[PDB]
Parts: structure tokens; sequence; C-alpha cells
């Protein structure tokens, strides 16, 4: 079988990789190396409830969910702007986000809300940073069924050592 054929699977140069030293994030105008920038041994004590208000004052917590704490960077500067809070009612699946960078992964502190809705923190460096946390809801009103909530980031800067008390509402 000599079989006259072409790749099986076009993965282009070589799958995992970067052009010379430059990343090929290319999602923010501003260098990203903010990333190598947020190191500092901190102590503040972070005590978040979680909980999105429905324009009935319904409060939904968020059940199972998972609020990623993660640092603030120019890199989301770009990336914010584009998604950042979007309403499932523009959930798009076809829009191909860019490649992320990696090392968020290692930054990304992820608090995972059993059934209180609450979370804490301890032992983190002073900053600004994003609480990403995708919340949404589909419940009817008046007969059609709406879909509420969405992916819920929120900007919180960390200036306390003391246990700071923050709400997640929006």
């Amino acid at each position: 079988g000599s079989s006259h054929h072409h790749h099986h699977h076009s993965s282009g140069l070589v799958p995992r990789g970067s052009h010379m030293a430059s990343n090929p994030n290319d999602l923010p105008d501003f260098p990203e190396h903010e990333y190598a920038a947020t190191q500092q041994v901190g102590g503040g004590v972070i005590n978040g409830d979680l909980y999105l208000t429905s324009a009935s004052g319904a409060i939904q917590k968020g059940t199972n969910t998972k609020v990623a704490l993660e640092p603030a960077t120019s890199y989301m500067k770009a990336y914010y702007a584009k998604f950042g809070n979007l309403d499932a009612a523009k959930r798009d699946p076809d829009v191909q986000p860019p490649v992320l960078d990696p090392r968020r992964a290692t930054y990304v502190r992820e608090a995972t809300t059993d059934q209180n809705g609450r979370f804490d923190f301890d032992h983190i460096p002073n900053g600004t940073y994003y609480i990403s946390s995708e919340l949404t809801w589909s419940a009817q009103s008046d007969g059609k069924t709406i879909t509420e909530g969405g992916t819920v980031t929120k900007l919180v800067t960390v200036s306390g050592s003391q246990p700071q008390k923050v709400l997640l509402t929006r």
C-alpha cells in the first residue's frame, strides 16, 4: 500500500512553540511582561461573597462555581475589552479566542464555591486583580426562557492586609 496522502492532522509548522523568544500571543498591544512582575509573598486575607443579583432581586450565589483570582496584567487590557463581562444572551461559540498565556494557569488561584457561595483567600500580594467567574442562570420570564448572567469578571484591587470583605455581584 503506497498511499499517496497529505497530513492526517495539519499542525502548521510545529505545535507548542514561539518565534524567537517572542511569544505568539499577540493579544495585548503593550508588553505582557507584567506576568513575571507580580511577585511578593503577601498577607492579603480576602473574604469574598459570591452572588449576582437578578433584576428580580433574586440572589444567585454560585453553586459548584469556580472563582478564579488572577492578576490584572496588560495582557488583559485587550482580553477584557473584547470579552470580559459577556452575558450568556450573547455567548457566541464561533468567535475563536487567541492563544492565552500559559503562565496565567500558574497564577490562577481557584476558589470553588461549594454551596454557601462564599470563598476566602490568604497570603496574597497587593495590586490589581481580576476575579473571573462564569455564572449564568436561565429562567423563564412571563413565559419565555431567558438566560441571565454570563462571564462576570470583577476588577478587584487588593490593598487590605486585614480580612478584606468583598462582594461579587457586579
